[PDB]
């Protein structure tokens, strides 16, 4: 096992970790992973980070009605780049007409990026994940983490 | 001015915005910035942020009840280095008795470096500031901000 390798899973870790905590409190939250399409533009437009990632400040950002919650974070390999950001939002007709902004903005990004998007709704609790302009929803903790280490 | 002297100018700013907030609303804070004295003991007690200053990633952090605000920030070289970080309780007798364990680790670091730490009761929403082994009371926005600028 390489640093590399171990940082990638120490990440995953926090993630996961935040995204089950957050589920389980029905807070929403909205987390894009950059992959090999470069996401400066979307990454400019939030209140700049550049932190270590943990899953402390995940959930610390998400907290409902504080200055980082509305908008998404973006993270860069082993960083929390920004948080408050701003994504396209997808006018697919795949996403679930019940869905609000979050659900639509990960669709958006997943349209013309790589990355990979988690969603936590504020409604269920439910976890998904947008990817190459397509939403999968009702996420276990189990097959979220595989995806994550697919990635 | 210099780049360095913006920055620093920048850093205040975020600082007392932060302040100004968890004042009004009465959340306790705790914030320490290393001077001369390192302080890496003390940073390597917390999470690791490394994470730039901004007034919004202050206030998440120290939003009650959340995995963050359970102890001190410590800034160094105008970056967030950690949150939650441990700091020595004062034993001094000359503390005001209606004050606390924030309080008393602010005065507490300020005994053993000479570091400046910013403090919000969350009692009051009151100000004050640790140096050199004393508290100063009742701050004014004006007043922390001379204080950063005398700093
Ligand atoms: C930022 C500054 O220290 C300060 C801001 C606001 C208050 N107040 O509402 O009383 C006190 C002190
Ligand atoms: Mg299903």
């Amino acid at each position: 096992p390489t640093p590399v390798e171990e940082a990638q899973q120490k990440t995953i870790e926090a993630i996961t970790k935040a995204i089950n905590y957050m589920a389980k409190r029905r807070i929403g939250a909205l987390l894009t992973i950059e992959r090999d399409t470069g996401m400066g533009d979307y990454i400019e437009t939030g209140i700049p980070l550049n932190a270590k990632v943990s899953s402390e400040l995940l959930i610390n950002i998400f907290i409902p009605n504080t200055p980082l919650h509305d908008g998404a974070v973006i993270m860069k390999n082993n960083e929390i780049a920004a948080a408050a950001c701003y994504l396209p939002l997808s006018e697919s007709p795949f996403i679930s007409k019940e869905l609000g902004t979050r659900h639509r903005a990960a669709v958006g990004i997943s349209e013309v990026t790589d990355s990979l998007t988690i969603i936590v709704s504020e409604e269920t609790g439910g976890v998904s994940v947008a990817k190459n302009g397509d939403l999968h929803r009702e996420l276990t903790e189990e097959a979220l983490k595989e995806m994550l280490e697919a990635e």
